[PDB]
DNA sequence: GCCTGGAGCGC
DNA sequence: AGGCGCTCCAGGC
């Protein structure tokens, strides 16, 4: 023959210029040049593939009643070849009679029965999907994607090895990557297994942009990037993160570079272009980007701003060759990430910002903010207006440089801190997806891949693409009711293990195994075998298992430990987000009475859980879901644990599957109210010991929509709860601070900071009818119609509740920081705060408390107790 | 007092 | 472009 191997990466197509064809970019061994390059395989004949539906009995439209001749595959054959196939258009058509399986939403199907495929250009013409005939009754697949079809049928599943058989070269060059072939047919791609991934290589940049004096814009100044050749997947980052750099800069248009800047830049050796204007710079980049030509561009903010301003930049600039970001050679450039997606198919984005949004949890996601939580260290922000200056003496300027050449070290390292690569990988590789779609961010969607590779390969016409927080469609988890109050002796944390992945497996709930059509459908018949979504789940659990299996071997390469941890996550997040989209409204295997089904289980799970733990003595104080708090009475860690593999196993001996286990155990425990509560936790040790580490869940304390001041008190207040100390020494104490904090609020000590409550805005300040006792909203009209930067939808407000000198209400006191600062007649209001943040959360916090409460507080808090009650 | 919806968390 | 469960706080009547 003559075949080659390609690792892809991104996969593209057009459906509406190139119908049929895919377009795969990728890398390629270059044995010559001892290294990778890029690579473009162009797949064409990717075929529509229909299903026609056969009709018992024949029947008549003119009438719409039956005739009486019974169908067969030659009947259905030929009503298409003579009516439907010669009426649409279809020249060359290939047709064969197959058995396939279906369990969806469309009633009038059989579980199983015979269609007649049918497959044809993708250039011809594309049937109605509610078509309907003499002979059948309905047909899938009328509007399948190419690139759907391609995937599916090859069994690919995320990057990966594929060979091409019989490639064919091209005379025009297609892509900007270094190698180009063409696949004649879908079926000469094949997957391959027993090759080690190839390293990639990587691009970390930033930008910086200038608004004119003038005219109103966004001119990109300058740009730094570092880049990896070698940037590993398989395993650890890389020490160092790069292995080459550049930096660019430009003059806005009326500004001069300080002088000596050129020969300053010699004197330091930095790898710093000089460039002369705006299409300099695009150009220089897009020239470098071409050259590096980078699998995986990171940076920060990407789809959101950056991106759509480094585009709008090369559109007005009018810079050369602009697609030469991405890796497909294109003519037009649209515009808005979609358009933009596009504009950089064949090379995947890697967004810092949406990323952490899926590893961690933060206040606020942006870089400083990151780089501070993430890597432990200050990100010094430089204002815009501080950058016309810069230019001014050379010292600035290379300083403003040596700026945004940090943000491209920060973002590749925040990016190497979460491994967001070698996880996005793997969470592909797992569900099959696209990867550059995986960093793109989205559950359902890798959900989707994941269950239509598992019904192909299972012979089921999968559901046709449908092309187009609410109230509760069904029941959910079950909360025990919790005993309010502070514990001391220890408490038992038990939870199941994959609760709900585990009794869609335990107990065989499936598209094909479960009976349906609100009601809560039967358990399947336990005569039938694993249906397929139960079946996948196995896999996954099954691949898990061999994984923290491995990770107990010794003499091992250090490094895989890394990696199987990795793994190990991504089998986890997978299988418990499959029940999500179950319940998904637009998710394509939609299926309600499943996702009842499953939570029904889990609810009556738990209930017994609970029922039983108490006919063994033991009291159950709370119970969220899945998990499980028992109070022990025992101050005794070691009984304790027995006590608690006791449980277990008294437990999980009820199960073939399902597990719970020792989630925790609490040193002391105060308890609200449902999901709300204080704790200690255990941290053992060395042996015969442990330490101490508290956990807040659901407190006030927690959340955002409360200011410092109160959160701090009130953090404070529970510390010293679960405390050692006795109740009156505590007592006391809280008495001692809530008194303290009062009268350092009167005499103005609390750093406004405190005070400053804050609040997000979920449409735009304009968007609000009642917005004038809305003070975050209010406080925004301020600030978008008084200075620069514009307040909208998503965005944080900081404001202070002060005295006018209006007498109205608090609410209608709100004004911004700066505001109360800069004016002589606002000052804060201590009363609101006194009475409005902190007695309301420390109040609370005390509710269960003997000796503190209510009315108390407030005293304490120097407010006017006879208008509070208990 | 009675009865909606967002926020925002918990799982 | 994954569920439902529970405070709480507003708000309209
Ligand atoms: N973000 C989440 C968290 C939980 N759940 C549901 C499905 C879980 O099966 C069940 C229990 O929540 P857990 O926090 O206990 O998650 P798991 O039980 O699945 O894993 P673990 O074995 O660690 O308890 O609640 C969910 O739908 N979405
Ligand atoms: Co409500
Ligand atoms: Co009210
Ligand atoms: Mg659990
Ligand atoms: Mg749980």
């Amino acid at each position: 023959e003559q075949v080659f191997h390609f690792y892809w990466l991104d996969a593209y197509e057009d459906q509406y210029n190139q119908p049929g064809v895919v377009f795969l970019f990728g890398k390629v061994w270059i044995e010559s040049a001892e290294t990778h390059v890029s690579c473009c395989v162009m797949v064409k004949n990717i075929e529509r593939t229909l299903y026609f539906l056969p009709r018992e009995m024949k029947i008549d439209l003119n009438t719409g009643k039956e005739t009486g001749t019974p169908i067969s595959m030659k009947d259905v054959y030929e009503e298409f070849d003579e009516k439907i196939a010669t009426k649409y258009k279809i020249m060359k058509f290939k047709s064969k009679p197959v058995e396939k399986n279906y369990a969806f939403e469309i009633p009038d199907v059989p579980e199983k029965s015979e269609y007649l495929e049918v497959k044809y250009s993708a250039e011809m013409p594309q049937l109605p999907q509610d078509l309907k005939g003499e002979t059948f009754s309905h047909v899938f697949g009328t509007n399948t994607s190419s690139l759907e079809l391609f995937l599916m049928n090859r069994k690919i599943k995320g990057p990966c090895w594929l060979e091409v058989k019989s490639p064919q070269l091209l005379n025009q060059p297609v892509s900007w990557c270094k190698a180009e072939a063409m696949a004649l047919k879908p079926d000469l791609v094949n997957v391959i297994k027993d090759v080690s991934p190839p390293p990639l290589v990587v691009m970390a940049f930033s930008m910086k942009t200038m608004q004119n004096a003038k005219n109103h814009q966004n001119e990109i100044i300058a740009m730094a990037a570092l880049v990896h050749h070698s940037f590993a997947l398989d395993k650890a980052a890389p020490k160092p993160p790069f292995q080459s750099h550049f930096c660019v800069v430009s003059k806005p248009k009326d500004c001069i570079f300080p002088y000596a800047f050129k020969e300053v830049i010699e004197k330091k050796n930095v790898k710093v272009e000089v460039a002369a204007t705006e299409r300099t710079l695009l150009g220089f980049f897009l020239a470098k980007v071409h050259k590096i030509d980078p699998d995986i561009i990171v940076g920060h903010n990407i789809y959101g701003f950056e991106l759509e301003v480094l585009l709008q930049r090369i559109n007005v600039c009018k810079a050369p060759h602009w697609s030469k970001i991405g890796r497909l050679k294109r003519s037009n450039m649209p515009k808005l990430g979609f358009g933009e997606r596009n504009a950089t198919c064949g090379r995947m984005i890697c967004d810092v910002e949406i990323s952490a949004k899926e590893l961690i949890r933060c206040k606020s996601y942006h870089l400083s903010e990151l780089v501070q939580q993430i890597l432990k260290t200050e990100r010094v922000v430089i204002p815009m207006e501080n950058i016309q200056n810069m230019y001014s003496e050379s010292s600035q300027l290379l300083y403003l440089l040596e700026h945004t050449w940090k943000d491209a070290k920060f973002i590749l390292q925040i990016m190497c801190e979460l491994n967001v690569l070698p996880l996005a990988l793997q969470i592909t590789n797992i569900a099959g997806n696209i990867m550059s779609r995986t960093l793109m961010g989205g559950r359902s969607e890798r959900n989707e891949f994941l269950l239509l590779h598992a019904f192909y390969e299972n012979n089921y016409i999968v559901p046709d693409k449908q092309i187009f927080r609410k109230k509760a469609a069904y029941a959910g988890g079950l909360v025990l009711d919790p005993k309010v109050g502070f514990y001391d002796k220890f408490i038992l944390l038990l939870d199941f293990n994959s609760l709900y992945p585990s009794i869609i497996q335990e107990f065989n709930i499936c598209f094909t195994t479960v009976q349906r059509v609100e009601q809560i459908p039967e358990l399947p018949d336990p005569s039938l075998e694993m249906g397929i979504l139960p079946r996948e789940i196995r896999k996954l659990v099954e691949r898990r298992k061999q994984v923290k299996q491995l990770m107990k071997q010794q003499d091992l390469n250090p490094d895989l430990i890394l990696q199987y941890d990795i793994r190990q996550k991504a089998l986890k997040l997978t299988a418990n987000s499959m029940y999500g989209c179950l319940g998904f409204s637009y998710s394509r295997f939609y299926a309600k009475p499943l996702a009842a089904l499953v939570t029904y289980k889990g609810r009556e799970i738990l209930m017994h859980t609970k029922e039983m733990v108490q006919k063994m003595n033991l009291e159950v104080i709370y119970g969220d879901t899945d998990s499980i708090m028992i109070n022990t009475n025992s101050t005794n860690l070691e009984e304790v644990f027995k006590l608690g593999n006791k449980v277990k196993s008294e437990v999980n001996k009820l199960y073939k599957l399902l597990e719970i286990d020792i989630d925790g155990v609490f040193k002391s425990l105060l308890l609200l109210k449902k999901k709300k509560y204080a704790a200690l936790v255990v941290e053992p040790t060395s042996d015969g010991n442990y330490v101490t580490k508290q956990e807040l869940k659901g407190l006030d304390i927690v959340r955002r929509d409360w200011c410092d001041l109160a959160k701090d008190t009130g953090n404070f207040v529970i510390g010293q709860i679960l405390s050692d100390q006795s109740r009156d020494t505590i007592v006391e104490n809280i008495q001692k601070r809530l008194i303290e904090i009062g009268e350092n609020v009167l005499n103005g000590s609390v750093p406004v900071s405190q005070f400053e409550i804050n609040k997000a805005l979920t449409k735009d300040p304009q968007d609000y009818p009642d917005k004038k006792s809305l003070p975050h909203v209010h406080v925004a009209l301020w600030i978008n119609s008084q200075g620069g930067r514009k307040v909208k939808a998503g965005d944080t407000v900081s404001y202070v509740i002060c005295q006018d000198g209006s007498n109205l209400t608090a609410s209608q006191r709100a004004y911004a920081p700066e505001q109360l600062q800069k004016q002589d007649n606002l000052t804060i209001d201590t009363q609101y705060y006194l009475a409005q943040q902190i007695h309301p959360v420390v109040a609370r916090i005390c509710e269960p408390i003997d000796g503190i409460d209510a009315v108390l507080i407030a005293t304490w808090l120097g407010l006017d107790p006879t208008q509070f009650r208990v």
